[PDB]
C-alpha cells in the first residue's frame, strides 16, 4: 500500500524528482499550500442535510478531496499531519456512517445518505478509498477494522447490494457504483467487491463492470449521451481500470475491446475545440479538457502508449495528474518530446456497435485554433438528449461561432434550484426552436417526446474528407408525421479566400402545407443586415406560444424574398459573414431576429440572440447558406482589413431531386457545389443551372471556377 | 542619424545585445517577419479613395507603420532591403503627394488629402518621419530633396500654416499636428518648423506644445476628456518630447511643469484596471495597457526613471517599445529587478489646475486583480463627456462588475458609419440613465445640454484613504433646476468577510416631487433577487420615451419598501450581492429590470441588463446600498462555497441632515457608518438609529462591531 491509482513504487519515484519538473512541482505545491489551509480549520464532518451545490454537500466533497491529497502527500513528503488528518477525517466518517439513513433532501430516483443522490456517494468512496490506500502504512490494525467497518464496508453494501437499481445499471452511475466498490475490493483486498464490480451483483456478467464497456462506448470509443456525459464517465472507467491493471494486471483490462478505453480517451479530446468539450445535450458550456477525468486519463494513456502527441494537449490543459502516470508526462513536456496533436476530421458512430447516426466532426486549418465543423446526425441518447436531429455547430479562431445552448443548469449553485436542471431545461434548452435545425409547424423534432425519439436515428447519407472540401450528408425520415428532410454540410477550400467557408443545403418536403423555420444562433455583434427589418414599434412580443417560442423576444421581422440575403457579425478579431436563400413554391417568407428571455422570472436563461429564416404555408423548401470568416479587426493596434464579405450572391437550382448551388464571389469568380444524393461514385450527373449546364460524377462535386 | 525616437547610441546597443533579451527578440522578429510578407505585396501606394475604416485609409495606415519598421530594421540588420523598400514607399509617396487636393470624402471640420481626416495625415507623418531619419545617411542627395520637397514639406506646410484652426488648437489633435511638424523640423534641420510647433504660428507662445503642455493636464497629469483620450495624447506628447530630448536635450522637456510628462504616464496606469482604462465618457472597452502609446510611453519614463515597479506593468502589457528605450526594460525584466506596481488610492483633481471636480480611484487588495472603485465627480470634458455627475464603476476580480458602457462606435469598421459616432451615441450613451447615477423625472443631468454642462463641476466634499476604510464624496448643486444631490461611496475593510464592500450613500432633494431614478448597470449573470417580479405577460415594451429611456426595454417591475431588498449574481467564479434601501416619504418605491436594445434597428447597441432602483414621487430619497463580493464558483473542479450573500440587510437612518447606514451581517455582527457632511474632524455628531445612540467625530465614521 498502496496500490491502486498511485503504486509503492510511484510514490519512491515521485518522492525522488517531483521537484525537478516546474509545472508537477507547482501544481503538488499548490495542493499542498490549500490542504494546509484546509486543515487549519479542523476535522469538519457535518452531518448530512443540504442536497446538490449545499454546505454539507461541498463540505463532503472537500473532505474527500482532502482524504486523497493528504494520503498522496503522507507518502511523497513523509509528514506525519497528512496521515494524522486523514485519519481523523476517516475516523469521524466511521463513527457517523453507521447511524446514517436516507439523506434528509434525498434525490427521489438513486437516494444517497452522507449525499442526496448516490452518485456523489460513489465519487466520494473512489476519492476516499485512495486516501485510505496511501495512509494504511501509517495506521495500526484497530484504527484499519474501524474504518473499513465503520464506513468503508458499511457504503460499499449501500452502493452495490442495497442499490441493484443502481449498481447493475448500464449507464455511467453504474460505471461510478461498480468503480467505487471495485476499487474498495482492491484496497481492502475483498475477493467478492471485485467480482460483483466486475461482473455484477449476481456475477454472470450481465451487468457490471465488462458489460459496461461493452454497450456504454462505440466500436471508436463515442459514449452516446455526448462528450459532457463522455468525460464524466471517463474517470471511474479509467480509474477502475488503473486499479485493475495494478493489481490484476493478467487481466489486461487497457487492451479489452480492441483498445476501447484508450479510444475513448483520444474521442474525448476529439471531441473538443480550443479547450472545450462541443455542448451538444445535456452540457455545460464551461466544462473542457482541464476537467479532472481528462487530466487524469491523458497521463494514463500517455504512459502507456508514450504518444507525444498527447503532450501538446497536456501543455493546453494546464493542470497535471498528481500520479505516477502525470510524473511521466511533466518528465516528457520538461525533456522537449512534445509534438503536435494530429486533429482529424472523423464520423462516430453512434451506439454500442456504431451503427445508430454519427456525429460528424470536420476539422481544417493548423495548430488548435482552426476551423471545426460539428454535424449532430446523431440518435436520441436517452433523457439527456435533446430534440436536434441534423443541428450543427462551428468553430473558428478558438471561439463558438454557431452554438448550441447546452443545459438550463447552474452547477453545484444551490440559489439556482440545487445545481439540478432548470424548469427551463426542458422547455427551452431541449427544444428544436432553441438549435440550428429545421423546425415544423413550431413543434419539436418527435414532438418533444423522448420515447418516441428513442426509437429513431438519423441517416447518414455521405462523409467525405479531403483537401478540396469536407461533406456530411443526412437525412431524417423520423421527425415529425409526413415530413422528410435532408442536410448536407460542407467545408470548402476556396484558394482565393482567407479561410474555408461552410454550404449548407437543408432539403424538406411535407406532406401537408406547413411552416418551416431554420434557426442560427451565432455568437457576436450584427454589423449590417442586406435586408430591410420592419419597425417593432417599441415592443417586442413573445415569438410563439408553447415548445421553446415561448421563451423567444420578437425583436424585429424582416420580408424576404427570392434573391439571396446577408448578416454579417464581428467576433473579437474576425467577420462572419452568412449568406442565405431559400428555394420555395411560397412567397411568405421572412428573417425574424429573436432575443431569448421571455418567461423566464427566475432569470435563468443567458443574453441570446438568434436568425430565423421562416417560410410559411410550403410543401416544399431548400435553405441554402453560406457561412464565411473573413478579416480582420484589431482594437489594440487599431487597425482593420477584408471587412467586406467576399460573397456576391448565393443561388440554389434542384433538378430531378438533384441540387447545384452557385456561390458567386466579388473577384468574378465562383464556387459550384453539386449533389445528388446517390453514393456511386462513377455515375454522372446532369443540372440545368438557369443558363449553363453542370455536369459531374458521384454524391458530390465541389468546383471553383 | 537616426536622432529622434532612437539614437545613433540606441541602434549600437541594440545590435550589441537584442538577441540576447528572450521577449525583445521574439517581438523584433515577429516585426520582421510580418514586414517580409507586406514587402512581398510589392510597393502599393493607393490615390485617396475612403474614410475611417475604408481601404485606402487602412493601406496608408500600413505603410506608415513599414515605413517606419523598415527604418529601425534596416538599421538594426544592416539589410538593404529594408532601406530600399522604406525609400522606395517615400519616393511614391513624394510622386503623389504633391497633386493631392482634399480627400473626396473628406471630414468637413479638418479634412486631410491623404486621409479623410488631417488627424491621421499627422500620424502618418509621425511615423513616417521616423522610417526616414533611420534611413536618410543611405540615400543620395537628389532622393533626400525629391522624399522631403515632394511628401514632408508640403505634408507639413498642410499641417501647420494651411490648418491654422488645428495646428493652434489647445487639444489632442493640435498636439498631434505640432509633433507631426516639429519632428519632421528635427529631422530635416528646419528651425522654422521646430519653432512654431513649440509655441504655435506666431510664435508667441499663445498656442503650440509648451501652451498644450500647460493647458491639457492638471498638475497630477489627468486630461479632462478621460483614459481613453489621455493614453491617445501621450504618443504625441512624449514622442514629441522624446525628439525634443534627442536633439536639444537643453530644453529639459522631461522636467517641464514640475514633471508633467512623467506624472501623465503614471497616471495613464492609474486610470487602468487589469490591463484596461476605465471606460469613462468617451471611451471603447477593448483599449486597454498593451496600446501603443503607453507601450513606448512607459519604456521612455523607465528609461528616464529607472523605477523598476514600471518593468511589473510592462510585462501585463506582454508588448515591449523596440526602441532604444524599451531595451532597457527588456535588459531590466532579464535580470529580475520587476518589482509590484504600488497602486493608491488618489484623488485626480480635474482641469489645467486640477480645481473642477476630481476622479476619485479608490483600491483595495494586492496584485493587479484586486477591488477598485472609480467615483466620476468630474467636469464635462466638453463634446466627448457622458451627462453621468457622479457616477460610479467597480472591479474586482480582474473583471469590470459596475459598468461604464463607453462609447456608442466600431473603430474602424468602414459599415458602422466609417469608424465614427453612431447615431445612439448621442441618444443613448452620453445619456444620465446609461449611467450609475441619479436621474431625476427621466431627463439627463443638465436636460443633456453639452453648452450647460460645460459650465459646471461637481464639488468635492472629502476624500480618505485608510487601512479601515475608504471615502469619496461630492455633491451636485447644477444638474437640474431646484434639485441637489450628494453622493457618498465607500470601500470598507470588514475583516470578517472575504473581499472589502461598497457603501453607497446618495442623498437628493428637490424642490418639486419629482420621480428619482438610480440604475446599477452590472456585469454577469443573475442567480435571485429577493423581490417578487410581476408577470411581464410576454411583453416588452419601451421603458420610456426620452432622453435614453427610448433604448430600453422593461422586462419586470417589482415593489420594494421599507426593507431592504437584495440582487446576487455570478461573474466567472465569484458572486456578488447588492443589497439596497432608499430611505423616502414617497408612497410607492420600484425596481425594475431592463435591457439595451429599444429603437436600436441598425443592431449598434450590445446586450445589457441593468438594475434600476425608482421612486415614484417624492421631494427626498436617501439611496442606500452595499456591493458585496464573496464566495467562489468553479466549473472546472465543479465545487462552489459561500455562494450565499453574508449581508442580512441594510438599514438607514438621517437625522439634522446626518446620515446613518448599519449594515447587518449574518453572523450577528454589524457595521455601521456615519456620514456628517461636516469637514472638521474634532466635531462630535449624534444621530439616534434603533434604540442606540451612535455618536462619533469628523466627516465620516466606519465602526466594525463583533
Ligand atoms: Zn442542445
Ligand atoms: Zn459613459
Amino acid at each position: 500500500h498502496p496500490n491502486l491509482i498511485v503504486t509503492e513504487q510511484d510514490v519512491a519515484n515521485i518522492a525522488a524528482s517531483w521537484e525537478s519538473y516546474d509545472a508537477y512541482a507547482e501544481q503538488l505545491n499548490a495542493d499542498k499550500t490549500n490542504l494546509d489551509a484546509f486543515m487549519a480549520e479542523g476535522v469538519v464532518v457535518p452531518m448530512p442535510k443540504d442536497a446538490g451545490g449545499g454546505y454539507t454537500h461541498e463540505q463532503h466533497k472537500r473532505n474527500y478531496k482532502a482524504i486523497r491529497n493528504a494520503g498522496f502527500l503522507y507518502q511523497v513528503t513523509g509528514d506525519e499531519k497528512y496521515l494524522t488528518f486523514a485519519k481523523d477525517l476517516l475516523l469521524a466518517y466511521a463513527k457517523m456512517y453507521p447511524s446514517l439513513g436516507e439523506h434528509p433532501n434525498r434525490k427521489e430516483q438513486s437516494p444517497g445518505r452522507l449525499f442526496w443522490q448516490s452518485l456523489n456517494e460513489a465519487v466520494w468512496l473512489v476519492y476516499s478509498i485512495q486516501g485510505y490506500d496511501a495512509i494504511i502504512d501509517g495506521l495500526a490494525a484497530e484504527e484499519k477494522q474501524e474504518i473499513e467497518s465503520g464506513v468503508f464496508l458499511p457504503m460499499a453494501k449501500f452502493l452495490s447490494v442495497e442499490s441493484p437499481e443502481t449498481f447493475n445499471k448500464i449507464h455511467n452511475h453504474g460505471t461510478w457504483a461498480v468503480a467505487a466498490v471495485g476499487m474498495t475490493g482492491y484496497v481492502l483486498g475483498n475477493d467478492e467487491l471485485v467480482e460483483i464490480s466486475l461482473m455484477g451483483l449476481d456475477k454472470t456478467g450481465k451487468a457490471g463492470f465488462m458489460k459496461q464497456l461493452d454497450k456504454l462506448f462505440s466500436p471508436d470509443g463515442y459514449y452516446t449521451e455526448g462528450p459532457y456525459a463522455q468525460r464524466y464517465a471517463l474517470m471511474p472507467f479509467i480509474w477502475f481500470a488503473k486499479a485493475i491493471e495494478t493489481n490484476e494486471p493478467e487481466r489486461k483490462i487497457f487492451e479489452y475491446r480492441n483498445n476501447i478505453l484508450l479510444k475513448a480517451v483520444y474521442t474525448t479530446i476529439d471531441l473538443s475545440y480550443a479547450g472545450y468539450f462541443f455542448p451538444i445535450n445535456d452540457a455545460l458550456k464551461d466544462k473542457g479538457i482541464d476537467t479532472v477525468e481528462l487530466v487524469h486519463a491523458l497521463a494514463i494513456v500517455y504512459s502507456i502508449t508514450g504518444d507525444n502527441t498527447l503532450l501538446d494537449i497536456a501543455q493546453e490543459q494546464g493542470r497535471i495528474s498528481l500520479t505516477g502516470d502525470g510524473l511521466k508526462v511533466a518528465k516528457a513536456v520538461g525533456e522537449g518530446l512534445t509534438q503536435p496533436y494530429n486533429y482529424r476530421s472523423i464520423l462516430l458512430g453512434d451506439g454500442a456497435d456504431g451503427d445508430q447516426g454519427a456525429l460528424s466532426i470536420h476539422r481544417l486549418g493548423e495548430g488548435h485554433n482552426h476551423m471545426a465543423l460539428v454535424a449532430k446526425n446523431t440518435s436520441q441518447g436517452m433523457g439527456h438528449g435533446h430534440f436536434d436531429k441534423l443541428n450543427w455547430l462551428l468553430y473558428d479562431n478558438g471561439n463558438e461561432i454557431v452554438t448550441d445552448y447546452g443545459a438550463a443548469r447552474y452547477l453545484n449553485v444551490e440559489a439556482k434550484y440545487g445545481g439540478h436542471y432548470l424548469a427551463e431545461n426542458n422547455t427551452w434548452a431541449k427544444q428544436t426552436i432553441a438549435h440550428n435545425t429545421l423546425v415544423v409547424n413550431e413543434q419539436s423534432h418527435f414532438y418533444g417526446d423522448v420515447t418516441t425519439a428513442d426509437l429513431h436515428h438519423p441517416e447518414v447519407l455521405s462523409f467525405y474528407s479531403g483537401e478540396d472540401y469536407q461533406l456530411s450528408s443526412a437525412k431524417e425520415a423520423n421527425a415529425y408525421d409526413g415530413v422528410e428532410f435532408v442536410r448536407s454540410m460542407l467545408l470548402v477550400n476556396v484558394p482565393s479566400l482567407e479561410h474555408p467557408i461552410v454550404v449548407d443545403v437543408l432539403n424538406v418536403s411535407a406532406d401537408k402545407a406547413s411552416t418551416f423555420d431554420l434557426p442560427l444562433y451565432f455568437n457576436g455583434q450584427i454589423i449590417d443586415f442586406s435586408f430591410k427589418v420592419k419597425d417593432n414599434k417599441n415592443v417586442m412580443k413573445m415569438l410563439g406560444k408553447r415548445n421553446g417560442y415561448q421563451h423567444l423576444w420578437l425583436r424585429n421581422t424582416a420580408p424576404v424574398g427570392d434573391a439571396s440575403e446577408r448578416a454579417t457579425w464581428i467576433l473579437d478579431d474576425r467577420f462572419y459573414s452568412y449568406a442565405f436563400v431559400t428555394s420555395t413554391p411560397s412567397k411568405k417568407q421572412n428573417v425574424l431576429i429573436a432575443e431569448l428571455g421571455a418567461n423566464d422570472p427566475n432569470y435563468n436563461l443567458r443574453q441570446q440572440q438568434v436568425l430565423i429564416r421562416r417560410v410559411e404555408k410550403a410543401k416544399q423548401a431548400s435553405f441554402v447558406s453560406v457561412l464565411e470568416p473573413h478579416g480582420k479587426y484589431d482594437g489594440s493596434l487599431e487597425t482593420t482589413s477584408g471587412a467586406y464579405s467576399n460573397v456576391k450572391s448565393v443561388k440554389h437550382v434542384s433538378e430531378n431531386g438533384k441540387d447545384v448551388v452557385v456561390v458567386d464571389l466579388k473577384d468574378g469568380s465562383n464556387v459550384v457545389v453539386a449533389l445528388s444524393y446517390n453514393a456511386n461514385s462513377e455515375q454522372v450527373h446532369k443540372v440545368n443551372a438557369g443558363e449553363e449546364a453542370i455536369e459531374w460524377k458521384g454524391f458530390s462535386s465541389v468546383v471553383v471556377r
